[PDB]
């Protein structure tokens, strides 16, 4: 009792219905500007609004191309390609691609998951169309921007017990790739998440062209001219949780923080951060992940990161978010470089807050001269130089267990205290803190 349909026009009615089992015939389906409007197939945004419950949709060998001009076809309103509002739905195997480079009139999300107990599996997403594209967040990702933005993010997970599984999410757009707002018990599992990078030196080479960055003389939102020597993502977070948001379950509007997020066996590459769950409440659990060439590896604030790896070519594998972080437990492998080193942060980890149990493993024997494990101190972080974002730099660290099973050096700043350090070698450890103990071990 599986119904097969052969066009987007024949598909749309089933999106309103409960308990359906629908298949969209293999093929390549184009949505264009001429397809959006009053008499046209799509008169409202979101384009594909899944309102029914207990339904399954098969998109095997479906290619769905959406021209980015569609993001300008609904006025000054947010545009979403896919939004799920019902419960207990399963969508599988869709290949979806944004065509062109037109930015939203307002902003856009490819996929938004409200409701409860939904699952998207096997999707292959390619996200395009945003402004500005090519600077990451250097000229603004929020209010008071130097260059006003019209962002386009990938998958927004909200709702309750919603599940993103075995998907591939490629972003070539300024926005988060996967993020969570007001999501309770979200799970991201088995996914490949990929952005692209650009050095600040390359951006600075736009001088004299009349580019948007040139017209503001490269003055960042952080308060200083864009510094040379860093690698940025052109995207925002790889997997990022927010401590607020709006979601809709059973028609009821809800405003709440993300809580109890789980991330399992994902690979994140070339994003501003691999996994950042520090703003979520509840239990944060990250296991089996691989983060390559991100500006920041893991920042969950408090919780567990276990059996995870990250390389350190563009930024630290580990960072505490604020000086108030408490109970971050982590076992992170520093992986072999996935590309040439270009790390202006001068750190493999920045540690502060209290009551952390931290283990770093690595087989690296060629240690770049600028890379070290920092407990407290003045991080040379791209966004925290010269007193900017001061709550995210220069904080104290106390009552922390640090197992340095690597050849990287450790610098314990004067603001650190009661740090118990276990290291392969103790000769490359600087201790300027109070009541810290340094004990060597074999291997």
């Amino acid at each position: 009792q599986t119904t097969t349909v052969y066009s987007l026009e024949d598909l749309l009615p089933y999106l309103k219905q409960d308990n359906v089992d629908v298949k969209l015939a293999p093929g390549t389906y184009n949505v264009n500007g001429f397809d959006v409007g009053e008499d046209r197939l799509f008169s409202t945004t979101p384009l594909f609004l899944f309102e029914g419950s207990n339904s399954t949709y098969d998109f095997t060998d479906v290619k769905l191309n959406i021209n980015t001009v569609v993001l300008t076809k609904f006025g000054n309103n947010e545009v979403n390609e896919i939004q799920i509002l019902g419960n207990n739905n399963v969508l599988k195997n869709l290949k979806l691609e944004d065509i062109g480079t037109t930015a939203p009139s307002n902003r856009a999300q490819s996929i938004v998951i409200d409701g409860r107990d939904n699952r998207i599996e096997g999707f292959h997403l390619t996200i395009r169309g945003s402004y500005p594209y090519g600077y990451g967040d250097a000229f603004g990702a929020g209010g008071g921007s130097v260059i006003n933005h019209r962002k386009h993010s990938g998958v927004l997970i909200r709702g309750l017990r919603n599940h993103l599984k075995d998907c591939t999410i490629i972003s070539r757009s300024y926005g988060h790739i996967v993020f969570m707002q007001a999501a309770s018990y979200p799970t991201v599992e088995g996914c490949y998440i990929e952005g692209e990078m650009r050095s600040t030196d390359d951006m600075l080479a736009e001088e004299g062209t009349g580019s948007p960055a040139d017209k503001v003389d490269f003055m960042t939102v952080w308060g200083y001219k864009l510094p040379a020597g860093y690698m940025m993502s052109l995207q925002e977070g790889g997997i990022r949780a927010y401590n607020a948001g709006t979601t809709y379950i059973d028609g009821v509007e809800i405003q709440r923080a993300t809580d109890n997020p789980t991330v399992l066996n994902c690979t994140i590459k070339n994003a501003r951060t691999g996994v950042t769950l520090a703003h979520a409440n509840g239990t944060k659990y990250v296991e089996g992940c691989t983060v390559l060439g991100c500006e920041n590896g893991y920042s969950i604030g408090s919780g567990t990161v276990v059996n995870c790896g990250a390389d350190a070519i563009y930024g630290p594998v580990f960072k505490n978010t604020y000086g108030s972080d408490k109970g971050y437990n982590a076992d992170i492998t520093i992986l072999p470089p996935s590309d040439a080193y270009y790390n202006g942060h001068d750190a493999v980890a920045y540690i502060g807050g209290s009551n952390h149990n931290l283990t770093f493993r690595s087989e690296i024997t060629e240690i770049p001269s600028n890379l070290k494990i920092m407990v407290s101190g003045d991080l040379q972080g791209l966004r925290v130089l010269h007193g900017s974002n001061p709550s995210q730099n220069n904080f104290a660290g106390t009552n922390i267990v640090l197992r340095n099973l690597t050849n990287f050096p450790v610098d314990l700043h004067s603001d650190s205290s009661n740090i118990t350090v276990t290291s392969c070698d103790t000769d490359n450890i600087t201790d300027n803190g109070t009541n810290n103990s340094i004990e060597a071990i074999d291997c």
